DNA sequence: ACGACGT
DNA sequence: ACGTCGT
């Protein structure tokens, strides 16, 4: 959920 | 029913 | 009744 | 180095 570097 | 992995 | 990620 | 959900 995180989009430090994927965003999902 | 969210779709944030699954979108159910 | 539903699970996923890469720069 | 980064964590999230509601019909
Ligand atoms: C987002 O909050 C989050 C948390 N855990 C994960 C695991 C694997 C792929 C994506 C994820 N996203
Ligand atoms: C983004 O591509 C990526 C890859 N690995 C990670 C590890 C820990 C935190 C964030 C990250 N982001
Ligand atoms: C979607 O709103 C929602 C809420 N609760 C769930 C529980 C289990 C599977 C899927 C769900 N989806
Ligand atoms: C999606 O694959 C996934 C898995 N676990 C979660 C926990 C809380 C909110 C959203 C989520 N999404
Ligand atoms: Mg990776
Ligand atoms: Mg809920
Ligand atoms: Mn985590």
């Amino acid at each position: 959920x995180a989009x430090v570097x994927a965003x999902v």
